[PDB]
């Protein structure tokens, strides 16, 4: 499909067994989940963009499926504000920027 | 052009008169450059982002070329990571996401 950038480009993601609204963004070099209490081990990291740093829970080989698209990666967890779809999955599912 | 996403989509952009790499971030709703000088009247304003808000400055109806696009829009001017390149200028340009 193609996404017009009107307004943010909120999918439908499934993960852990929820389905739940992310940005497909462009900007985040990694995927930023609010929130969720994921089963497995995982490693801290801090990852930081406008405002300063958050710290996160990195998962690894997370399936996750994006607007119907299967993908499998690293998703990081914490008390971002909204979910974040980052470049490590949106490769996966094929999506360019085009202009 | 097409861009994909295994690197983190940097351009080029012409504004003030000088050249800067800038981030095409649709995760961004407000395009905001790191601190610098441009002319004219700018406004005290707050933006948000995944540590929390920052001050900066919007500068309001600024012509700033992107990849080679033309754009006359809202910038606003503070302490991001990076030169972001938000949805207010990617519409202006034509940008989509397709997958
Ligand atoms: C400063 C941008 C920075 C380079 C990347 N950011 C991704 C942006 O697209 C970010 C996403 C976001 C949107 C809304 C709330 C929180 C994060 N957008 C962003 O910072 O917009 C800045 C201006 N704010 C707005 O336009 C509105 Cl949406 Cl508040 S991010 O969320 O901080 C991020 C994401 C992933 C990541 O992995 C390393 C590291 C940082």
């Amino acid at each position: 499909p193609q996404i017009t950038l009107w307004k943010r480009p909120l999918v439908t993601i499934r993960i852990g067994g929820q389905l739940k609204e992310a940005l497909l963004d462009t900007g985040a070099d990694d995927t930023v989940l609010e929130e969720m209490n994921l089963p497995g081990k995982w490693k801290p990291k801090m990852i930081g963009g406008i405002g300063g740093f958050i710290k996160v829970r990195q998962y690894d080989q997370i399936p996750i499926e994006i607007c119907g698209h299967k993908a499998i990666g690293t998703v990081l967890v914490g008390p971002t504000p909204v979910n974040i779809i980052g470049r490590n999955l949106l490769t996966q599912i094929g999506c360019t920027l085009n202009f």
